[PDB]
C-alpha cells in the first residue's frame, strides 16, 4: 500500500512531463513555470507560486463516478488554508473512463454535495482541522490519539444531523479555488511522448535513456534555485537546450521504470566503456542512507571488485576506490574490518581528518608476486571531499538515491548517475553478479 | 624561392588565424569580417572590403631597420589606384623582435624618404607605372622586354637627379591611406593559439586536427559567397558554430605547413586509431586538379591499402573505398589499371553512373581462402554523389587540400585532411609505406 503522499508526488512528476512535453511540441515561447513546495513546508517564500502539482488517481471501471474523488480533495481544500495565505490553487488532472473533457465547474451546490461524504477517516484526518467542532469531547478524543466504533458512531452522528458551520469563508473556497480536467494516459502516453521526441537525428535507445531524462531533470531544476527570476524562458531558451549540445549532457539523474526487471539500466551496459580498459580510476560516490545495510557489508563488496578487475597485474596499473558519506566517525567500526577476509585497503580517512596522498596515489604494481600492496580502498563522500574530480578523475562516477553533488568542478566527468535501493543491484549492475 | 603572391596568401592566413583565435576569445558579437579578392583580378564588384591583407616579412636579426619593407609596400601603393577605384585599404601586420608597437604615423615626409628606394627591381617592376617618364625612350625599353646595365643605369639616373612629378594626388595617397602595425612572432604564435584553442573539453589532439581546421575553413568560407549579406555575424551564431555541434563540423582543409621533415606531421599517428579495429570504414577524397602524378598511381594505392587494412581474414570485417572527383568517364579509364594484379574493386559509377545499393555492399571475408569477395570499392563525386554518411558512414572522412564539400549529412564522420602532391605521402601519412 504505497502512501498517497507518493502517488501525489507522481501525479506531480507526471504532470511536469506533461508540460515538458508541451514545451518541446510548442518549439516557442511557453508560460512561466515555477515549483511549488507542497511536499513538505520548506516555506521558500516565494508568492509566484500557481502550479501547486497534487492531483491523484483511483480505480476507475466505466464512465464517471461521484466517489471516484477521495481525502486528496479535501487534503487541497484543507492546504488552501496556508498560514501565510498564498495562492496554491490546486488541480486535478486525471481521466473517466467515458466523461465529457473539460472543468468541472465551480457551482456550490455540487460541491457542497460532495463534501457530504460522511466517512470517518476523512472527518478525523483533514476536515476535523476545517470545522472547529463546538463539543471539545470530539477535539479531545481527536488528539487522544484513541478512539473506538462508539466514538466514530457519535462523531458521524452530529457531523451528520447536527452539522456544525465551518469558520472559513464559504463563498472563496467554493468558487475561486480548485480546477478539475482530464489527464493523459501516461501508461500509453509513454509511447506518444517517445515518438514526438524522435523528430530529429537522435538515436534509438539514446532518447529513451539519455535525452528524455535529461530534459526532466532540466525542467524539474529550473525553478529550485532561491532566485525567482530563473523561472523565465523565451523561445530563443528552449531552442537553444533543445539542440544546444545534447551529445552527453552531462546526465545527472536516471532510472526510469521502463525495463526495471529487477534490475536497474542505461548504466549497465554503458559502464563497459571506461571500465574494461586496465589504465582507468573509476570511483562510486553513494550514501548508507538510501542503502538498506551498512555496518559489515560493503567490504565483501569490494571483494568482487578487488580481483577481478585489477587482476592480470600484466595488464592494470590503477586501483579501484569507493566513495559513500556514511559519518566522521561511524565508518570507524569497519575500521576493525577491512584487513578480515584478506583483502589489503585503506580507509583514507582515518579519524577527523580527509588525507588527500593516499587518495589520489597510483599503487606500484608487480607482475611475478601475484600481490599488490592495496587492490583498492574505501572511502567518504563527506563536505569536504571533492578528489572525483581533480587528478585521477573517477572515470566510472555513480550516485545513488541523493547525495551531496553540489560545490563540484563539473568539469569533463562522465557522471552516470544510478540510483538504487542496495549494493546487490549494483553488483548485478557492472556484470559482476549473475542476477539480483 | 617561394612566389610573394604565395608568401601573401601564407600571411593572408595566418592572420584569419588570429581572427579566428579572437572570435574563439571573445564569443560576442564583433566586427564584419569580409575576405579580400586581392589574389587575382577576379572583380567581384564589391566595395565592402576593409582588411585587404597582403602583408609578407623577411629575414629579422634586431629590431627594425628603414630597409625592413621591401616591394610589397609599392605592390601596395599601386593597388591603391585600380580602374575603378575600389575601396581597397591594405593593412600590414609585420612583426619585429623588441620594438615600440604602433602606427607608422601618416606623415608625408616619412613615406617621402621610403619611397626614394632607388632599386632597379622596384623602378622597372611597379615603380615605373607611378610615373609616366616624360622620356618615351624609357617606356620603350620597359615595354621592349630587354634592357641592358647601361638603360638601367640611365634610368636610375633620370629618376634620381631628374626625379619626375607623379600624375596620382600626392597628399591623399601617403596621408588618407595606408595603415601600418606592429605584429607577433608568428613561429612561436602559433604554440599560444592551439593552447587558447583547448579550452573546453575537446581532447588532446581533436582540437589541433578537427576543431581547428574547421574554424579556420568556416571563417574563410564565410564570406565566398557572391552575396555581400553573408557576412553579418552575430553572438548567437557565433555561440552556435561554437558549441552547437562541433563533432564533425564537415571540414574541408587541414593544416597547410608546421614542423615537418619533408612530411606532414601531427595527423600522421591520430590516424592510426579507429582504423586498427575491424569495423572502420573511413573512406577518402582527392582531385587530380592538385594531385599532379594521379594518372594511375593511385591503381597501386589500391593494392598497397588492400594488404594492409584489409587483409588477416580471421580478424578484419569491413572494407575501407575512396570516393574521389576524377571525371565521369576518365574513372572507366582508370579502370583498365584497376583489374590487373587480381584486385577486384568496384567503380563506383560502374561505368559512369554512380549507384547507390551496390557501393555499400558488405564484403563476405572467407577465411580458408585468406581472400575476399571484393578486396576493395571505390567512387567519383559528381553533384549528385552523396554516399560517404549513408551507410557504414565513413567515421574518418578524408580530405586533401579541399574538394566539393556540398550536400553533406555531416553525421559522426569526422574529418581530416592530408594535403599532398602524390601517392608516397599519402602512404607514408596513413602509415603503410616506411619514408616519404
Amino acid at each position: 500500500m504505497m502512501s498517497r503522499e507518493a502517488d501525489h508526488t507522481i501525479k506531480g512528476f507526471l504532470y511536469q512531463f506533461n508540460k515538458t512535453l508541451n514545451s518541446i511540441l510548442s518549439s516557442t515561447d511557453q508560460d512561466e513555470i515555477q515549483i511549488e513546495g507542497i511536499i513538505e513546508d520548506i516555506d521558500i517564500k516565494n508568492s509566484n507560486i500557481t502550479n501547486a502539482i497534487q492531483c491523484k488517481y483511483h480505480e476507475s471501471k466505466v464512465r464517471h463516478n461521484l466517489s471516484d474523488i477521495y481525502k486528496p480533495i479535501l487534503q487541497m481544500l484543507l492546504h488552501f488554508l496556508e498560514n501565510d495565505s498564498l495562492n496554491i490553487k490546486y488541480a486535478l488532472y486525471a481521466y473517466f473512463p467515458n466523461e465529457q473533457v473539460g472543468v468541472k465547474e465551480v457551482t456550490k451546490s455540487q460541491i457542497e454535495e460532495i463534501l457530504s461524504s460522511s466517512n470517518f477517516d476523512y472527518i478525523s484526518k483533514y476536515i476535523s482541522k476545517i470545522k472547529p467542532p463546538k463539543e471539545q469531547i470530539i477535539k479531545e478524543l481527536l488528539g487522544k490519539t484513541s478512539k473506538t466504533t462508539e466514538d466514530k458512531t457519535r462523531i458521524k452522528k452530529y457531523y451528520e444531523t447536527s452539522k456544525l458551520e465551518t469558520i472559513v469563508d464559504i463563498d472563496k473556497f467554493l468558487r475561486d479555488h480548485f480546477v478539475f480536467e482530464i489527464g493523459l494516459s501516461y501508461e500509453e502516453l509513454m509511447n506518444e511522448t517517445k515518438n514526438l521526441l524522435m523528430k530529429e537525428g537522435f538515436s534509438l535507445e539514446d532518447v529513451k535513456d539519455l535525452f528524455y531524462p535529461n530534459s526532466i531533470q532540466y525542467i524539474a531544476e529550473l525553478s529550485i534555485l532561491p532566485e525567482a527570476e530563473k523561472r523565465i524562458s523565451s523561445k530563443n531558451k528552449l531552442i537553444d537546450y533543445l539542440k544546444g549540445n545534447k551529445k552527453t549532457a552531462m546526465s545527472r539523474w536516471t532510472s526510469e521504470v521502463l525495463t526495471r526487471k529487477q534490475l536497474l539500466k542505461v548504466r549497465k551496459n554503458q559502464l563497459v566503456p571506461s571500465l574494461n580498459i586496465n589504465s582507468r580510476s573509476r570511483y562510486f560516490i553513494i550514501d548508507p542512507d538510501t542503502i538498506d545495510n551498512f555496518d559489515d557489508e560493503f567490504i565483501l563488496f569490494v571483494k568482487d571488485y578487488l580481483d577481478k578487475y585489477n587482476s592480470k597485474i600484466k595488464l592494470h596499473t590503477e586501483t579501484p576506490c569507493f566513495i559513500l558519506k556514511t559519518d566522521v566517525n561511524n565508518l570507524s567500526e569497519y575500521h576493525k574490518r577491512f584487513v578480515s577476509r584478506n583483502i589489503q585497503i585503506i580507509t583514507g580517512y582515518i579519524g577527523d581528518t580527509f588525507y588527500f596522498k593516499e587518495f589520489n596515489k597510483e599503487p606500484k604494481r608487480i607482475i611475478k608476486d601475484n600481490w599488490v600492496e592495496f587492490k583498492a580502498r574505501i572511502s567518504c563522500n563527506s563536505d569536504e571531499v571533492i578528489k572525483c574530480i581533480n587528478y585521477k578523475k573517477c572515470d566510472d562516477l555513480y550516485i545513488v538515491g541523493g547525495v551531496d553533488v553540489s560545490l563540484l568542478d563539473t568539469a569533463d566527468v562522465n557522471i552516470e548517475n544510478l540510483e538504487i535501493n542496495n549494493f546487490r543491484e549494483l553488483k548485478y549492475l557492472l556484470s559482476m553478479l549473475k542476477e539480483i
